[PDB]
């Protein structure tokens, strides 16, 4: 069901040819063509204003009155498209620098882009994600709700110091710096600037000292007088929701602080009620648990709105009147997703979509309704409409293969359950030994078991090798005294959990216990070589991608959190330094990088080599000159066939 | 017999602790130790004058006298030492300029060395080897031969598109332009200054346009007027020995010009008859062969000294009269090297060291006796001292392993004799079937088979592969035709010839046809790959170290002689072109890398592995991070081990 989704009060979705709606309508694409089926990005589902990617620029399109809105050029930049809430101007990156275009009507002309900034190069970043992306920032540009003034981050990197990457398809390679700023490190700084569309004036927020600190969710007031900001001290152990005046960038207040024995590590925005400038739910895992809390702006909590030892996933917002939240939580179980009610005073959930299993769910414009679709490891896709407190109706129903198992084993701790998934060998037969493949991962913010309906493990099951994932402590979606056992001890925790995985294949008489190998990528690529150097008389053979090495090579924002810094901690960071240990390697290990990687540099890997030589072992290698972290697209069937084949030839 | 050489009529050589002279007198370590056995480097043969390396700066040091000549200070550069003829003085550069210091004797004082060039940098480049180090060039400074004046070049690179080196060591990655210009691309601007010791004044010589143009083999004349220069056009089909005023840098005379069909290839300086300014000897293979030719200052060819179907492989001198040329040559045989005089009116060769096998001879300063230094098949090592014309005198003589067999076969050509060895497996038996490693070089200016007595064939050979190796044409000292035949076509002839050993091994019966291997370094890189791609039903595995891949991607100096410049010749380059055939790789092959590599780029190996994805064909990889082109010193074990691995797991 191609594209589905709200559109004002009709759930719409393609048809190859025609854009169905229905609360039945079709819109086709020569309907469509004629007033210039095709690609679209929507950009306010409440009135099904989006725009059309097109050869010549950007067209936006309104699909419920079936008008052309506004035409936008936007020098062919379209990475860093932000539309203005009002839908007639769009904010871009373009040659280091921010600028704002504004849409014409059909036939009206057109008017040059206003240059927000006009000092952007390599180490003054403008208008784009700062702080690695941590912290949930996806992006450089925040509108004023009404679309009276463009927030935007500035970056100066200028003090970090760099990592090349080099592009190798120019007849001589040609190097670009990454101002890559690595664990312990000077970080960049980072400051707020607000364009302030009818006078064309910038302000700074007066954020101060130290300027190291990390500056995010930025969150407008509806009445766009005060941007909010969450401040995150290097430690991150401390969280500032702090207002500014949008005016004159001057601090306002302090509305309240986070503080945590381990991290902090705000994620959302503030979410303002409907109507109101003085509510708002802020997202905490304070107690343990994602959890949604209800604030004024003077800082003063109302109400923690829910509780429980489950977590929210997903905001998803409020009933018209703002006396009900939306969202998705582990409430049923951390290995599903179900849709929940739940009243602003508190209290009792209500589960919207009460079938076991993994559901992703949309809430209409109007929060009457919800398209749901979901999916089980007997049910491959259920698409779903419901009126709320009313009538369901199904849109959609989907009905050898390698058998997956699913179970529960006890972590290192011999009280925590952790949950597997484990995919057999093609045409299994109990009466055979077969080799097997841990599938790791383990890293922070991931959970690779639910109960669900990219397939590597299908592949190598057909081949003939089982393969077992678990979700080790550290994972996600359990809590976070789940998760932060993790914390200072990177790597320790993980492979113990791990090791109750092999314990329990080797517990099954169908496995060989002699031919046990371990693969994963990034996380899962240190976990991977982490566990073949630490229990190398366990995992024969592995293949470690982009994986990381030497965590004081890892970016400040992400490894500063888990493993605090290398200053603080060195025997954490030296029992986690793969590099130390390159002569325990007496198995084979491929190791995979592209050589772009701006994510885990390649520096890991290669100076993982370097030490075996040093070390005489004796590793394998691959490198993806054109590719960056992971490997995407048609060139993914190569890699999956480089991976498969090592663990053919020698596991 | 440690550093075994002449010292004014002695020979010399160490026993640990002494330097033993005999015409018997002997020098320990302790003796010496006073007057401040340890290493030194010889400056001086016919005086005895060397210099030794110690803590706290250079001691020059009479043996002969047995006294300290003088306490150099050249701030502990040590790479690019040139000492003067007068022994008093040395040039050196340091931080990219061009430095003589002057030798202070003992208790007398020392005074600040003199800078020569103030300018130099990353793009400028003083006193040092220049033109990616061809035509014989391997330094930046001439000493004119009464030490009035230090000749230098000076290479101007900044027009030359760089690339990347990158040192992964420091905590974030460190790049460094190297200015290494490709084929077919802007060649670097190379002048030549002198500076004059008693006015402190530099002039250039006035070379003047084509600035590329290649200024080789300097010689100075005796009388310090007058420095030569052997000009090469950028076809490299076109020599002009030049000769410039010493005074002034103007232009005199061109003395001759040498031309060819292919390319012309001057690789040694002028060298004057002893006592004259006026006669000197001249190297050239511009009869097919590389002779002695007499010419005066004028230009005029008095004579070719030496003639035949064979080739002088090292000129060591004439007699104190110069009536006599001593010199190295093919004559006996291109797998032999003898020691012979020939009058300098010409005519018949005496060789004086007629034993067939391997001789490496050292003519005494005083032209009356040589020390030869013997191996062959059956002698591992004798050593003799001769006088001239009299008595010879034996120093020293030497006396499972795998079978070595040696033979001939005929190149693709049905006519032209290739010499090959084969090493036999550890405790062959001619009942059994063996797999065969071609090892492979097959580049101009390389023999790897003569009648001799770095062991990685041995090593293979000691896990049971033959190990096979032909110098196919392409390849040395068998005259200009036999290796002018790649000319335009580099890859095309070699792997023919090769093909026809393939023939060979193929022909007996203890070989196992489907089990042929290949490897090489280098030239033998790209020899490896290109048979591998070109006759991938044969080659089942290959190793192929520090790889050519694509020409166009190689140094100017080299490519352009042997394959012409890209747009000259698209044809030639295409089919070398390794890039353009990867989706013909059906074996298993592994390339291997020094990152560092400044001769063939890294770029080359990593490209390949790109042009495999894309072609959906899977070559392995290895990376050392601490290597230029070879894998130099103890990791040379991870090396060897690495390759052997690799073929006794797949072929
Ligand atoms: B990997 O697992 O893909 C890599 C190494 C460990 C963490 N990591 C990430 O990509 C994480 N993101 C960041 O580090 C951002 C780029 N700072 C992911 C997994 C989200 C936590
Ligand atoms: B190799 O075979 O080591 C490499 C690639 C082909 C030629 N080559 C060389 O190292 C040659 N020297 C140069 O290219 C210099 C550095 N310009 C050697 C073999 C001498 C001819």
């Amino acid at each position: 069901v191609v594209g589905l989704q709200w559109m004002g009060d009709n759930y719409v979705f393609i048809e190859g040819d025609d854009l169905v709606f229905n609360k039945t309508t079709r819109f086709s694409a020569a309907d469509l063509n004629a007033l210039m089926f095709p690609s679209f990005r929507t950009l306010d589902a409440g009135r099904g204003l989006v725009v059309l990617f097109t050869q010549g620029g950007l067209v936006g399109f309104d699909m419920l009155a079936r008008k052309v809105t506004y035409l936008f050029d936007t020098n062919e930049e379209t990475a860093s498209l932000d539309f203005s809430p009002v839908g007639d101007r769009v904010a871009y990156v373009r040659n280091h620098n921010l600028y704002i275009a504004r849409g014409g009507k059909l036939g009206e002309g057109m008017s040059r882009a206003i240059a927000v900034t006009i000092d952007g190069t390599e180490t003054l970043v403008y208008g784009q994600a700062v702080h690695q992306r941590e912290f949930g920032i996806e992006k450089g540009t925040f509108w004023s709700p009404k679309g009276s003034c463009l927030a935007f981050y500035r970056m100066d990197q200028s003090m970090v110091k760099p990592t090349p990457i080099v592009d190798y398809h120019p007849l001589e390679a040609e190097s670009k710096p990454l101002y890559y700023p690595m664990a312990g490190t000077p970080s960049h700084h980072v400051t707020v600037g607000i364009y302030h569309l009818a006078t064309g004036k910038t302000v700074y927020l007066q954020t101060g000292e130290p300027k190291e600190k990390f500056l995010t969710n930025l969150s407008w007031s509806p009445d766009e007088n005060i941007l909010y900001v969450a401040e995150v001290n290097r430690a991150q152990n401390e969280c500032k929701v702090n207002a500014y005046d949008a005016e004159t960038g001057r601090f306002v207040r302090t509305l309240f602080v986070e503080t945590d024995k381990h991290y902090v590590e705000p994620l959302h925005p503030l979410t303002f009620l409907p109507g109101s400038n003085n509510q708002f739910i802020w997202q905490s895992r304070r107690d343990g648990w994602n959890h949604l809390y209800l604030y004024d702006t003077t800082g003063r909590l109302i109400r923690q709105v829910t509780k429980g030892e489950w977590e929210v996933t997903n905001f998803a917002g409020f009933d018209p009147k703002g006396t009900r939240l939306y969202f998705e939580s582990t409430e049923a179980s951390p290995l599903e997703r179900h849709f929940y009610c739940i009243d602003i005073k508190g209290g009792k959930t209500k589960d919207l979509t009460p079938e076991s299993g993994m559901h992703r769910t949309q809430l209409s414009p109007d929060g009457s309704a919800i398209i749901d679709i979901f999916q089980s490891p007997t049910v491959p896709r259920k698409v779903t409409v419901t009126n709320i407190g009313k009538g369901s109706h199904t849109l959609l129903e989907a009905k050898a293969m390698p058998e997956i198992r699913t179970g529960t084993i006890m972590a290192a701790d011999g009280q925590t359950p952790l949950y597997y998934k484990l995919t057999m060998p093609l045409h299994f037969d109990p009466a055979k030994k077969y080799p097997v493949i841990v599938y790791v991962y383990g890293g922070p913010h991931a959970q690779l078991v639910t109960k669900t309906w990219g397939g590597w493990d299908i592949y190598m099951a057909q081949k003939g090798y089982a393969v077992f994932t678990v979700d080790s402590r550290g994972s996600a979606n359990r809590g976070a005294a789940f998760e932060q056992v993790i914390h200072r001890r990177l790597g320790q925790t993980e492979m113990a959990d791990q090791m109750c995985g092999v314990d329990f294949l080797k517990s099954q008489s169908w496995v060989d216990a002699d031919r046990i190998g371990v693969h994963g990528w990034s996380y899962g690529g240190f976990m991977t070589t982490n566990l073949m150097l630490t229990h190398g008389d366990v995992f024969k053979v592995g293949v470690a991608g982009g994986p990381v090495i030497d965590w004081n090579r890892y970016a400040i924002m992400y490894g500063e959190r888990y493993f605090d810094a290398p200053q603080e901690n060195p025997e954490g960071y030296d029992a986690a330094n793969l590099l130390k240990r390159a002569g325990d390697l007496k198995g084979r290990l491929m190791l995979i990088h592209g050589a772009i990687d701006p994510v885990v540099v390649w520096q890991h890997s290669l100076l993982f080599l370097d030490a075996c030589v040093k070390a005489r072992t004796y590793p394998d290698y691959y490198v993806y000159p054109s590719h960056e972290h992971n490997v995407m697209g048609p060139d993914r069937v190569h890699l999956y066939e480089t991976i498969t084949r090592y663990f053919t030839d020698h596991l």
